[PDB]
């Protein structure tokens, strides 16, 4: 089997992407944030504290003839941005782009933090990291991909995120029309539960490539590219007037700037992030200070190849017995 679903930016900055997901019988379609940096499929629901729901579409398990309470199971998650959610668990039928999993754990939120409430466009998350990170207790649950894997034509999914445009998540096949040139595959460590890999270096604009190993995670659920402070300083040094602002929370730059590209290495291959992908616009409405899309990972504890990086590539998440990651230009 295979599946193919379009993913759509939630706003004009590509702050996140939502993908429609069918849950239950009859189908309830919710728009979920597919997150290769976590492993829980959770939704706003009829159980979510009413004051914490503001515009989201909810899953109502009592209206699904295939929903079953997973008795005694609870979940609770905290994300790198400080947001969180928790609740109980149902199993139900879940379909993405025509690919159906029966008995998927659907984690129903009883509580969500303010950032979730305040984002009316995201109805929940669909985790695509390794199932070892799943937070359900006392019986850990599998991700949608893990459950689907054996049925797929090939044990893979691909992320093809757009810049200021829709893109595609495919399951079970590689669309050879969706990228240019060849796909370069690189080793993955699953030791921390992430799609963790090592970039071979970087370049700023038309500058020379610096060969250096940068361990990080491919994370569709993180907006920006978070890299070591040395790398990030070298990038922003090429932008007149750019500076790190403790008050704003990262590097800012004059909105009048033209940003240089940023290149990262995948083996001997190179992925080029155009300068415009690195512009996250005014820090506040009407400001002439703009927020940068490349930020320091110092104090996160891990480097993160988030959407800024991934949307410059066609990315293969290869879930074979020994997982790997592939990157192609597009």
């Amino acid at each position: 089997s295979t599946g193919s679903a379009t993913t759509t930016p939630i706003d004009s900055l590509d702050d996140a992407y939502i993908t429609p997901v069918q849950i239950g019988t009859p189908a309830q379609t919710l728009n979920l944030d597919f997150d290769t940096g976590s492993s829980d499929l959770w939704v706003f629901s009829s159980e979510t504290t009413a004051s914490e729901v503001d515009g989201q579409t909810i899953y109502t398990p009592s209206k699904s003839t295939t929903a079953k309470l997973l008795s005694g199971a609870t979940w609770s998650i905290s994300y790198g941005d400080g947001s969180s959610s928790s609740g109980d668990v149902y199993t139900d039928t879940v379909s993405v782009g025509g690919l159906t999993v029966t008995g998927q754990a659907v984690e129903s939120a009883k509580k969500v933090s303010s950032s979730f409430t305040e984002d009316s466009t995201i109805d929940g998350l669909l985790g695509l990291a390794f199932s070892t990170l799943n937070t359900v207790s006392p019986t850990q649950q599998k991700t949608f991909f893990d459950n689907a894997k054996a049925s797929l034509d090939s044990p893979v999914f691909t992320a093809d995120l757009g810049y200021h445009a829709p893109g595609t998540y495919n399951f079970g096949f590689i669309d050879t029309t969706a990228y240019t040139g060849s796909i370069t595959y690189t080793a993955v460590s699953t030791k921390q539960g992430f799609w963790e890999w090592t970039s071979t270096g970087y370049a700023v604009g038309s500058g020379t490539f610096k060969s250096t190993s940068i361990d990080g995670i491919a994370d569709t659920g993180t907006t920006l590219l978070y890299l070591p402070a040395t790398v990030v300083s070298a990038y922003w040094a090429q932008v007149s007037g750019a500076k790190s602002s403790s008050s704003v929370g990262g590097y800012v730059f004059p909105c009048s700037a033209t940003l240089p590209s940023f290149t990262f290495g995948v083996g001997s291959a190179r992925i080029v992030i155009p300068g415009d992908y690195i512009d996250f616009g005014p820090i506040s409405t009407g400001s002439s200070s703009c927020f940068g899309g490349i930020q320091s990972s110092a104090g996160i504890g891990i480097n993160i190849f988030g959407d800024v990086a991934l949307k410059a590539a066609f990315v293969v998440f290869n879930g074979a017995t020994t997982p790997t990651l592939g990157f192609a230009s597009k």
